[PDB]
Formats: C-alpha cells, structure tokens, sequence
DNA sequence: GCGAGACTCCGCGCTGCGACGTCG
DNA sequence: CGACGTCGCAGCGC
C-alpha cells in the first residue's frame, strides 16, 4: 500500500480493463506529465482512490503495439468529455493551465465539472499563501510528505507534472500528484461544507475559473503600430518637458532623484515647504498652482510610467496570432484575493492608463489625446464590447446599509464623483475634467472606507482641522451608511470575520487587537471587504452565466484556442470572447453578425446576476477598440 | 518562539526603476 | 570603476 503506478498501456488487455473501472467513475483525479524536449504531455496519472495512480502514456517502448497513439488518444478525448446526463467530476491541481495544455497539446477539451484545490484553499481562507501542492499535502496529508521529500518542484506554484523543469521523470511526478491532489480534495470538499461554500465553489468559483481559461486561450488583441504610434508622441512630450522643466530650474535635475526635485523646489525656489521636503503626487498637486515645475513634474512622471511601464511591457508580450491575423497580448489571470477580485499578470492588462491629454508645440500647444487602450483592437471585422456595472460597489453599500439619502443619490442624482468637486473647488459640476473626477472618487471611497482627516487634508490641500468638517459631514448626512460601518466591526469582532454576498469569510483577528493601529487597519478591512468582496462576487456570477448563455448558441466556439484546432482539424469567426474583466466591468471580443445578440445576453445577465433591494443598472459600449467605445443601447 | 517600534490609520492590486551592496 | 543583484517604492489600474 505504497505508491503503485499501473502502466495501463503496456498490455491491450490490461488497458481495456482500465478503460472500464474508468468509465463508471463518478470521481477522479488526473494529473498530465510534461516534459522537455517544451510543452511535451507525455502521459497523464488517474487516480479514483487509494493510493493506486493509473500512468496512461501517450509517447514508452514498453507500450503494447497496438495501442497507437490515435488509439490512444480517442479513448483519453472518450473518458475526459460528459454525455450531458452523467454528473462526473475531475480532481485537477491547476486546472486553468492543465485545461489549456490538454487542448493545444492533445486537442482534448475537457468537458466535465472541475475541482481545483488550489480553489478550494482560497475559498476557505482569501488570506492564506498561494498554495502549493507541498503546502497542501503538508496541511491535509502530512503523512505523505515523504512522497514529495524527494520533490523540489512542490513547493512551486506550478502543478507537479506540468513542471517539466524537474530531473524526475514526469510518469512518477504525475502518479504522486494524482493520488495526492485526490485524497486532499476530499478533505477539502468535507470542509467546504462544514463551511457551506461547497455550492459557491462548484457553481461560482470553478466556473470563473473556466472562464478564465477561455479567457488566457483567447488573449486580446493589440495593434503594434497603434502602441508605437503614441510612444514617439509621447516621448517627444517628454523630451519638451525636460527642458522647459531644467530652464525654470536654471539647471538639469533628475525627475527620478527625490532629493533634486526636493532640492530645486523647496531649497532652491522657495516654494511652500509643507515630514517635509516630500515630493509626493499630493505635495505637487498643490504645488502647482503655485509654480509651473510642480504641475511639469506630474505631467514627466505620467509619461514615463506609460512608456516604462505600459508601452515597452506590451510590445514585449506580443505574440502573432497567425489564424485570426493579428498581434495579441497573453496575460495570466490570478484569483488568489483577498476579496475575491480577479487580477492579471504578465502584463497587467488591468493597469493601461486612461486616456489622458498633452499639449504639443509652440503658441501654448495644441491638444493631443493619449489613448493607450485605444491600441487594444478586436479582430478584423470584429467589435470590442464593454458592459459595465454602475456604481456596484455604491449600490451594494445602499442595499446592505438601507441608507435612504445614497439610494436617493443613485436613482435621482447625477455623478456622485462630479458634485464632489464641486462641492469641493466651488465651480461647475460640468467643468470638472476627468482628472479631477478621478480625484473625488478616491476621495469618495477614502472617506466611506475610513480615510482620517490628515490624509484626506493632503489629498485636498488643506489642513487636518477642515477635512474634518467634511467627514463630520458625510458621517451627518449619510446616517445609514455610518451605522452599517459601526454594525459591521461589532460584528466582526464578535465572530472574527466577515461575509461577503455569497457566504464567503475572511478572517481578520486584528479586529481584537489592542493595538490602535492594527485594530483600526481591521475595522477598515471588514467594511470595505463585505462591498468589495460582494462586488467581486456578483461579477463572477455575471460572467458565469453569460458564459452559459454563449455556448447554447451552436455557432459559438468557446475560444480562439477551440475554433484555431477545428481549423486545424471553413470557420467564420461568431460569438463574444471574453478577453478582460475590470472589476465592475467585462470586456468581450465579438463578431460583427452577433455583436447584438451578445450585448442583449450580456446586458440581461447581468442586471440577474443577484437579486438586490437597488438595481443593478448596467451600460453596454461597443467599439472599435477599447479606447474608443461608444454608447450602444442594447 | 516572542512581538520592539514609537514605525504603521481608505481598500484591493501589479511591476520597472532607483538606492544601496556586492563580487571581481 | 562596472556589471550584475535585490528588495521596496511609487507609479499606475479599479
Ligand atoms: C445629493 N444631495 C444634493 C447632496 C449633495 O450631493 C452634497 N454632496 C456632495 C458630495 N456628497 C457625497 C456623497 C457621497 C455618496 F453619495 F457616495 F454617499 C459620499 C461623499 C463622501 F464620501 F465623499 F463624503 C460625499 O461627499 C460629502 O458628503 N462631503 C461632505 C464632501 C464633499 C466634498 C469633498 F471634497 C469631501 C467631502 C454629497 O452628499
Ligand atoms: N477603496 C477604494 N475603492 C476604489 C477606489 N477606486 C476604485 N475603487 C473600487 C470601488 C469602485 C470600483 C470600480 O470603480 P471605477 O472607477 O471602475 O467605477 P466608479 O467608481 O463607479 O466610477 P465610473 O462609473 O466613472 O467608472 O473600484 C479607491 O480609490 N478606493
Ligand atoms: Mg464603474
């Protein structure tokens, strides 16, 4: 009762007795053994119990000869698809990479109920360490520790036999993870209900993280030239800031160096001094309007950051996709959050700046418009689509708090964000540029969430004491919401965490700290995690079931990655993809034939996702890019 | 294995560059 | 003195 691996396909006879015990299992494990060669699938390890981890090859030599590998691979397509009437759930340790790997490997799309671990251990605790397949067999299996002794390549985030950079062979890396990652889901599945979030994990979370597979397989498209294009209107900015910047200085100085910003400013020109000699984006926003190098200080950091951090990054990741005839961009999803959210890696297609403005040339500058979102394109022939919940976070705070002046403010008044600056600079509501909006809603959300009055002084350029009168303030006219945030940390601090929409817990023992730091830092965590986290999950449900909805559509692929194995194996391009989520918005590539049809299953998906005391009002934009969407009224 | 400090008081998140160190 | 290295910040996003 040690690890036994069953060569099941050295003998026809004890494959086909295999391909039976196999084919009435409700539940099993699979792990895929790569190697290098390179993304190399060797063979996979199944496992339905004990420690018996059947190694089906797919390369070798000691394999019975009339097992081919088309053979073969008809009866691994035939075991790993579903018959639509039979329930049958496959344990799988990074499923979103294993579910690519198999398609564009093997050509094998998997079509059953997935269960991930990694999932299951984010969904019991949001805060825990990303886990690891040591991590996990540490925590649920101690005993079978020594199975992964010899393994290095466990404690990596990266499943064990996808892991191809290891010296073992991936027949053994396959079989111990097999049995491993089998027996630890069942623990975890027996504390997911003990938790009650086994129907959150089986219907929410593991299907966003289907999504998220289509999602990476499709990748958005990105127009080099487009991307190029801004780089030298923006460098050429840069340069002119430079040198405007280093005459009013009367010298050169390094906009990277904070003690020479720090220098010129406050020892060399005098300005205001304001813990001090900070050149923080706070400092400079008041400083400006006081002296023009401030303002060309925020204007070159701007920049920079575009060209540093957005402009070289993406042409970097740019891969040639030569089926649909354009450059995209491959960015890997991540859902271990600590509410929920969905981010992105490699590169952060999340962080593409907003459309800002630059003024160029002689007589003041004429005005040129920077859009670098505007170099994120669909295919030929195809739309980008953009639905967005408005002010989710907002009305989710107006259902739970039941606060009659935010609900009045969202069903009948106009931009919340815009008559923050107003109120705030005394001018128009209308006069406030995107900018300045953008300064308001983090003033919005930083005095909701617990924003003290000397930052939010540094945020709005005055001192502590007037900053004050405007929390007092809100506090005073938004009773229902302050009695939500008192509600919430009694709460938590009666059952150590709080709950999101779906039943979801985070732990913040912090919330009994003695500490005011830390006990504060909790306070402001249990309130923000209940709305943020809610927010998280209500776009996760959303994109779940638009999913659901696009694939009853029989000309619908799931992916480029599904459709360009089908062209490979007279395909007009129809349906939506799902290339990127925005935390309150999806982002979906979609045919010119069904560009209506999807906004329509968006839309409505969308405004169903929950069933909450406000609407849940939803704005549908289509372009032909992500920088330049226009309002569709679906 | 404990929990200094006076350091830390909107929340969530990713990453290229700069500041200070090191090998030679 | 230079190349290469490492960790955290401060820039941007929701
Ligand atoms: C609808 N009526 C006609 C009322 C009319 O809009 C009056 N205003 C204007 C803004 N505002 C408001 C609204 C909300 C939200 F709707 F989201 F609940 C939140 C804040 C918050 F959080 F920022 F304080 C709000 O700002 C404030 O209340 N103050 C005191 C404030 C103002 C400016 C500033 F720079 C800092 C604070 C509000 O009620
Ligand atoms: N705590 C906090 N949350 C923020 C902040 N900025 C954004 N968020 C969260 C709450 C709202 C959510 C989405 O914000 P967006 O800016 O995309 O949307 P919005 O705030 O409703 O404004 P808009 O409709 O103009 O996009 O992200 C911030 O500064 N602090
Ligand atoms: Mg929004």
């Amino acid at each position: 009762e040690s690890l036994s691996i069953i060569d099941v396909a050295s003998d026809q006879n004890l494959f086909q007795t295999f391909i039976k015990e196999w084919r009435c299992k409700k539940r099993f494990s699979i792990s895929l053994a790569c190697e290098k060669i390179d993304t190399l699938v060797v063979g996979l390890a199944v496992c339905w119990g004990g420690r018996d981890a059947y190694y089906f090859s797919l390369g070798s030599g000691g394999l019975d000869p009339s097992l081919t590998l088309k053979d073969r691979m008809w009866y691994l397509q035939s075991c790993l698809r579903k018959e639509s009437d039979k329930e049958c759930s496959v344990v799988i340790y990074d499923f979103i990479q294993s579910y690519k790997i198999l398609l564009l490997s093997c050509g094998i799309s998997l079509e059953q109920s997935y269960e991930d671990p990694k999932v299951a251990c984010w969904l019991l605790d949001p805060d825990s360490q990303e886990p690891t397949l040591h991590s996990i067999v540490t925590s649920f299996l101690p005993h079978e520790l020594p199975l992964l002794e010899g393994m290095e390549t466990s404690q990596g985030i990266q499943s064990l036999g996808l892991n191809a950079g290891s010296e073992h062979s991936g027949r053994y890396r396959a079989s111990v993870e097999s049995i491993l990652i089998f027996n630890s889901m069942n623990q975890l599945n027996s504390l997911l209900q003990k938790e009650n979030l086994q129907d959150v994990f089986r219907k929410v979370e593991m299907p966003s993280q289907y999504c998220l597979a289509l999602l990476e397989l499709n990748g958005i498209g990105f127009s080099t030239a487009e991307c190029e294009s801004q780089k030298h209107i923006m460098q050429a900015k840069l340069d002119a800031i430079e040198t405007q910047a280093y005459q009013l200085a009367g010298h050169s100085f390094s906009f990277t160096s904070s003690d020479d910003i720090a220098e010129v400013l406050f020892l060399e020109l005098k300005l205001p001094p304001g813990g001090q000699f900070s050149t923080s984006k706070d400092v400079l926003n008041k400083l400006k309007a006081l002296h023009p190098l401030p303002g060309l200080i925020l204007e070159w950091r701007r920049i920079t950051n575009a060209i540093t951090k957005v402009v070289f990054p993406l042409q970097r990741e740019k891969c040639l996709n030569p089926f649909l005839g354009m450059e995209r961009i491959y960015p890997v999803s991540q859902s271990h959050t600590a509410t929920g959210r969905i981010t992105f890696t490699e590169p952060n297609i999340q962080n593409v700046p907003r459309d800002f403005e630059i003024k160029m040339g002689g007589s003041g500058g004429m005005p040129f418009s920077i859009s670098m979102r505007h170099a994120f394109v669909p295919f030929p022939g195809g739309s980008i689509l953009a639905a967005d919940y408005s002010q989710l976070e907002l009305r989710i705070l107006a259902h739970l708090s039941h606060d009659r002046r935010l609900i009045q403010v969202l069903n009948t008044g106009a931009d919340v964000f815009r008559s923050i600056a107003a109120e705030w600079k005394m001018i128009e509501p209308e006069s406030v540029g995107d900018d300045l909006r953008q300064q308001a809603k983090q003033i919005c959300y930083g005095i909701i969430y617990g924003m003290g009055a000397k930052s939010l002084g540094e945020q709005m350029g005055i001192k502590e004491n007037d900053a004050a009168c405007y929390i007092d303030s809100f506090k005073s006219r938004y009773t229902g919401i302050n009695q939500f945030m008192t509600e919430t940390v009694k709460n938590c601090k009666r059952d150590g965490f709080v709950q999101t929409i779906l039943g979801r817990r985070r732990y913040l023992p912090g919330i009994k700290d003695n500490n005011p730091y830390r006990k504060a830092h909790a306070e402001r965590q249990a309130i923000n995690t209940i709305v943020q986290g809610s927010a998280a999950d209500i776009v996760k449900i959303a994109t779940v079931n638009i999913q659901k909805q696009l694939e009853t559509f029989h000309s619908t692929f799931k992916s480029h990655g599904h459709r360009e194995g089908m062209l490979q194996s007279g395909c007009p391009i129809r349906g939506g993809f799902f290339i990127l989520q925005l935390h309150d918005e999806l982002l979906y590539e979609v045919a010119e034939e069904d560009v209506v049809q999807v906004a329509q299953i968006v839309k409505n998906e969308m405004e169903s996702a929950v069933k909450l005391s406000v609407k849940l009002k939803v704005k549908v934009k289509i372009g032909a890019s992500w920088g330049e969407l226009k309002d569709f009224d679906v």
